[PDB]
């Protein structure tokens, strides 16, 4: 008796309803699982919204809770795949496999990667080995953690990378594992989608030579409840920007120091800025867009900067 | 006989210039070195005025017959931006090397001593002539054009998608690739003709992003905006209208990305650049693309010329 | 208060010395005693109660199986002591990976074991060993390191002793794993991101207490126009297993397959590894009919790693099916 | 209006076939002829005037020196023809990197030569060969490819044939260079970022037109507890050079040095490479006294690459100092 896998489609070039086309076009899935599909949205992923994430997250929770669902696959555009994957990893309190998957090459193109990617995603979602591992991403014959995998290379099929390595590989339908997650996720998370009805607004500003405070102030004036600073180096802040950040913090905007140095390492508390004195937070190893996701989720529960720091150290 | 190398210090934790030099007595074996303190900043705080001053000084020194090569000691946070700028604007074949250290020189196992030795070694080497600006960290010879700070904390921080061009070991340089892109002597740009740098700013793309940062940055003076998009410089549907509006208002729109380990942003792929009169940044990360756009806008505001530039440099 | 950490010195560049500070590459390995190595890092005393022993003083390219056993037995004796909280081995980098894996297989302890070396001698400008040794002692003293298997702490990284390997020459980032670092160590603090998945230490079926002498295992290389000569000669001179370092997915030339069949028939185990070592793994029954031939694939393990696992496994079994299970579990 | 490109087929996974679409890894190589390869990509007509020839039909792990010569001589004949603008070779991935370096050394032409394979057979879901082949033909037809040396065009990359290696098993990103890709090929279009520094093709001192049969060169591996047995056996059975695939910086065990000294004195060249293949290079006089012993270091070249260069080099010289020059220039 094969596993029952539900594919929740959101758009992207992997659809080459989109979900019906996939289920019709990859008849090999039937070898490895009983598939059914639902079109949760039809979007280019760069245009995803928080309302989209909530709808998706709620749906995945409903399915996870059903006795007739064994694993879930989410098909997605590649641009913000990493953000959805981390979101789900924080809010879905389930041990059932959840896999997110896309295609780097346009789905109808010569040698396009999506077909095998989707076959692998359904394989992984149907595998007992996937239970309790958090959200997974299955691109380039790899099993990557949805927490810290990122789109790192443009164009190429090897696009999705993590500083901490792949956890496994998927080959001819079989999963081979080499590492386990360390960080908090899914059933061991403090967050639960079932209790989240809205998400706070979080925005991201970049650091670079000759940067001013303008983007920071403007983003806050248009509703940001936290600012993810994408700094140079070790979350460094220009001396022209620090005063604004102090003022914004006082005004109640959380200040989270991430970086655009995203192949490896992490941002160290109290190294480049006096985070304790200013009541700021460091994003640890998390890239800016990952940091935004964590901040948003966390701020559904707490606005205590020390708790936020704990969170950024545990997830 | 030894090369005449000048060390231009600008700051960073590799750090005065006289201390740096005194800290590596071994420099004397490989070159005749002199020092000048151009500035003393944390490189995250660098300004365009600082870049202009450094660039002009490097050109003045490169014109001297008493100078064979130039090492610039720098904070690592915007090293990559400085190195690229110099690669664009200095029309000299003399070696120009930019160097820093990921650990403080007071730290255990600090990397700066040997970095600085190697920079001086590369700056004195005939093989370095005509190679464009070089960066010499982690025993590598990296191109200033496309090396970037990619790993935090670790001494292997500076990486290029196109690989190291060479290595430096026990003072000797070993080359394996050559640059392909326009630089230094073959640049159309010259610091000696630049007295002003146009304001260029950068905005980030992510889920649920709005047009707010872009509009605000333009309102506060940006002549070009570098879009650090998701994926292949992709732009949210919520942002496209503002970008069109800002282009008609005269702001150049340059599509870069935060996908920085390899590949490049393809024209007309994710957005209709010809129709909108936008530019793609090719392989250049956002902070690199800013540098190029600012230099290029000293000379042209033609988006087609700008695109050429982004495909040649 | 402070952890009691023992440093077992074995040689290497970390104990090396060059003629000048510029000699980061041309120098003499394995010159300095352990007490001198401890004295070069006064800061160790802040983070642990340390003491040293000189187990051996070798250039690691010249290590022997007897040296592995010696080291492995002393580590066991220390791990069984109430007075020892963690152990650091200083080692040459050339075969560091082989030793670290060996210890991960045979040391049935959850006490931290850390193997460390350096790419530059301590005499050199910007020498890396001071910080490497500090970080080693930090990791060895940290409760987070318990039950994690053998660790390697070079270049600010916590790597698994299983699958870290020397991958880059000259540079201080020399040690890499296909599956990533598991963590980092920065201002002596350990930050974890991944856990091991493979069997090690406490959960291993193997124990250095049982091993009296290791079986002879040798390695032969695959390349264009390769013949069966090296395989045959190595078996004629005592190899009980051959590790084939093939091209591609452990591929075997048609010129070589017949010899390997005959060797297997004559009781020599035949293990297919590769010289394609940045990622992936060797898949059973893909390039060659391993079930027909009664051969074993080395999975992700590089040739020199495969050799260590082969030797440890052959102390318990001569059944190729079991050997394959072992190559899939460890 | 279109460039004339000749495809020379030699076998490989690119020409392979498995039983079902999901057989991406377990299949038969070297089953399809060139005509069918070309038929599988009708889009080639858009970009070039292509003709195909079947040179051989092999799994590339079983390649011989005879086969390289045969291929190299056919490539030369085509290069000399006015009716040929560029050349593509389809090849198994396992020794692709050996062939591509060989060709880089011996083909005295600026006309583009591209070597290409695939990691999955054409029958597989998401098979990589079609686009690889398309992109090879595009690069072979591009004026920007002239004078660049032999190129390899897999995974949307333009890699130098000198120093690209098969580094990752299973995945389509198999081929890597320590020195980076030189460019990318996308929508048929080539995008260059680096140029070669090393000697190649028209600037080579070697020429396939002079080579009648290649010297025998073999490879032996370094690891813990290694002996001199492989080196001596290989030499006894005809090796005119030995490639030492050392640990670390081409390091040699003290149990092996005496045999290598004896062999060099008996006329066998001794080349120190390594199995540390992601970066760096082997430094002369560092780990061994090369000048004293009259040995050669392979610089950054991996063992199988060093074997190729040594074979070519030895068609011209037996002077170890000239061989060292060659290892420093090519
Ligand atoms: N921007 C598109 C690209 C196509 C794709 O990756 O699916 C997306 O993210 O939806
Ligand atoms: N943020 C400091 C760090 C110190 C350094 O890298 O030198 C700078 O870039 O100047
Ligand atoms: N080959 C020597 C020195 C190399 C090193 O330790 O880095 C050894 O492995 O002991
Ligand atoms: N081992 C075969 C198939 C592997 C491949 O081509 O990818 C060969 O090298 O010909």
């Amino acid at each position: 008796k094969l596993a029952n896998v539900v594919i929740l489609a959101t758009g992207g070039t992997i659809a080459g309803l989109g979900v019906d086309k996939l289920i019709a076009g990859v008849p090999e899935l039937a070898d490895i699982a009983n598939v059914r599909g639902e079109q949760v949205m039809q979007i280019a992923s760069e245009s995803i919204s928080n309302d989209d994430l909530l709808k998706l997250g709620k749906r995945v929770a409903e399915l996870a809770e059903s006795k007739d669902v064994d694993g879930i696959v989410i098909t997605h555009g590649t641009d913000t795949l990493e953000e959805t994957a981390f979101f789900l990893n924080l809010v879905e309190k389930t041990d059932k496999p959840i896999v997110v998957v896309g295609s780097m090459r346009p789905g109808t193109a010569m040698s396009a990667d999506g077909m095998l990617n989707l076959y692998n995603a359904v394989a992984v979602a149907s595998d007992k080995q996937s239970r309790g591992k958090g959200v997974l991403v299955t691109m380039n014959d790899e099993i990557q953690s949805g927490r810290d995998v990122s789109k790192a290379v443009n164009i190429k099929t090897e696009a999705f990378k993590s500083a901490w390595g792949p956890m496994g590989m998927v080959v001819e339908g079989k999963s081979y594992w080499f590492r386990l997650p360390a960080k908090r996720h899914t059933v061991n998370s403090e967050f639960d989608i079932k209790q989240i009805s809205s998400l706070p607004q979080v925005d991201i500003a970049y650091g670079y030579g000759n940067v001013t405070d303008t983007a920071y102030k403007a983003l806050a004036q248009n509703g940001a409840k936290a600012l993810i600073h994408a700094g140079t180096g070790n979350g460094s802040v220009s001396s022209r920007v620090v005063p604004a950040l102090q003022e914004l913090r006082k005004n109640g905007v959380q200040i989270i120091r991430s970086s655009h140095v995203n192949q490896g390492g992490f941002v160290l508390r109290n190294a480049e800025q006096p985070d304790d004195k200013n009541d700021w937070v460091v994003a640890h190893d998390l890239n800016p867009q990952k940091a935004r996701i964590l901040a948003m989720v966390a701020m559904t529960k707490t606005q205590d900067s020390k708790e936020l720091q704990r969170i950024f150290w545990e997830y």
